[PDB]
């Protein structure tokens, strides 16, 4: 008996328009032993906050931690004042209070802290949420959508908890220079649960939420998976693939078949990723089982989906560089740290607080690193040449779209709208587009998603 997949509640707004979001600790069951934990609305994870473009809505969030966070809302085009970056503090017992006007297309986006320094740690403890955007377009494809039954959230996430059963999270020169990771996968918050699916198409709306682990989604018996959307929605049309690679922060939508009488397993393969394959994590490692149910899914996969316009031209264009790097000191101590601990198996497949940084700079909330134009697009050329992690490069306040990924053109279930962009070793570029404002009191923050990188300094801040 695995537990059945948790399905996040759908939250809409009420009569007065609000939506309310508490921010607490509680404690949660892994392997039946007992950890603090940290949630929305609840004592892990959180709810599927659902949107309407073209509506407003007003989120109230009440803190009841003992510290201060932030809550961003990653993948949402919003003005900087309710991005929730690192200057939305929010005090403990406070509440503040955003308006979201949602005017983007359908997608799956998600919510988690963004307290400067510490946001690996709040998120270890527990705390994401989901954001599902709706819009008349998509509801025409006849997509499957029932919530919970044949459309459902799977959100990714690894842990390493301590002897007493605490989660054991430790900011520290080696996770500072790979990542903190663990040998504990969550689905949902759940380990390895099952999920009941009818017969006919199940739609995944696939989250890494993990720390600093890449993941590669795929299914037991190789029957493929069909991505339907990307961090900022749909593709043009469907792309089939056996393989699913998905940075931290990155959502895939996908469409996957269920035949009666055949269960198989979600599985994530090894991945090329310092640290990362280690054992159970150097063989597939399952994430779901999908347990058939012989009773008809409504849901279609069509041909066409969406309109992608053309790129725009390059001409002309703003272009802005920015350089990540690694002080050399951190690199030898981190990977000496790693090796030592785990030997060549870390490898298999291939004050540090400020020793990560863009343009050779350490993240200064005081001072955005430049000012970029409202509604025009640049083209921003991220590179981690003279470094060998892997930085998945986040972008607050837009939907891009990706020229070039790490030194290749993008692969086509990748080339529509991204809020992430692989950087390791090589360089990447994107056209962006900003369509709000964000002044230097609230600026947009551009970052590894890496979050223990992020937090030793590899962000920087700036205004539109
Ligand atoms: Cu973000
Ligand atoms: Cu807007
Ligand atoms: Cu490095
Ligand atoms: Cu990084």
């Amino acid at each position: 008996e695995r537990p059945t997949l948790p399905i996040p509640d759908l939250l809409t707004t009420d009569a007065r328009n609000r939506i309310q979001l508490t921010i607490g600790a509680g404690q949660s069951t892994f392997g039946g032993k007992t950890a603090t934990t940290w949630g929305y609305n609840g004592n892990l994870l959180g709810p599927a906050v659902k949107l309407q473009r073209g509506k407003a809505v007003t989120v109230d969030i009440y803190n009841q931690l003992t510290e201060e966070t932030t809550l961003h809302w990653h993948g949402l085009e919003v003005p900087g004042e309710v991005d929730g970056g690192p200057q939305g503090i929010i005090p403990p017992g406070g509440k503040r209070s955003v308006t979201l006007n949602v005017d983007q297309p359908a997608a799956t986006c998600w919510f988690h802290p963004h307290q400067h320094g510490k946001t690996g740690r709040q998120v270890a403890m527990g705390l994401a949420g989901l954001v599902v955007i709706e819009d008349d377009e998509i509801l025409k494809l006849m997509l499957p959508k029932q919530w919970g039954i044949d459309d459902v959230p799977v959100i990714v996430q690894d842990k390493k908890f301590s002897a007493d059963g605490q989660i054991d999270y430790q900011l520290d020169v080696m996770t500072a220079a790979v990542g903190w990771f663990g040998d504990t996968l969550l689905t949902n918050g759940a380990i390895y649960p099952q999920h009941a699916a009818p017969r006919g198409w199940l739609r995944l709306r696939l989250l890494n939420g993990c720390n600093a682990r890449s993941l590669n989604f795929a299914t037991s018996d190789n029957r493929p998976l069909y991505v339907i959307a990307s961090d900022g929605g749909l593709l043009p049309e469907p792309v089939k693939v056996s393989e699913l690679p998905v940075l931290m922060g990155e959502r895939f939508e996908v469409l996957v078949e269920v035949n009666d009488n055949k269960p198989f397993d979600l599985v994530t393969l090894p991945v090329s990723q310092m640290g990362m394959a280690i054992a159970p994590f150097d063989k597939p490692h399952p994430v779901m089982r999908i347990q058939p149910i012989a009773i008809s899914a409504s849901g279609a996969l069509p041909d066409t989906l969406s309109s992608l316009p053309a790129l725009p031209s390059l001409e002309g264009l703003t272009v802005r560089k920015l350089q990540l790097s690694m002080d050399p000191m951190l690199d030898m101590m981190g990977m000496q740290m790693l090796m030592e601990k785990y030997g060549d198996q870390a490898m298999a497949g291939m004050d540090f607080h400020h020793a990560n940084k863009i343009n050779g700079q350490a993240f200064d909330m005081n001072k955005p690193m430049f000012a970029a134009a409202k509604g025009q697009y640049e083209r921003w050329v991220i590179s981690g040449v003279g470094d060998m992690m892997l930085h998945p490069f986040h972008i607050h306040g837009t939907q891009f779209r990706i020229l070039s990924e790490n030194g290749k053109p993008p692969a086509a279930h990748r080339a529509g709208w991204k809020d992430t962009v692989k950087v390791e070793g090589n360089v990447s570029e994107v056209l962006v587009k900003f369509n709000h404002d964000a002044p230097k009191e609230h600026a947009y923050m551009a970052h590894c998603h890496l979050l223990e990188h992020e937090d030793t300094g590899m962000m920087l801040g700036f205004t539109v």
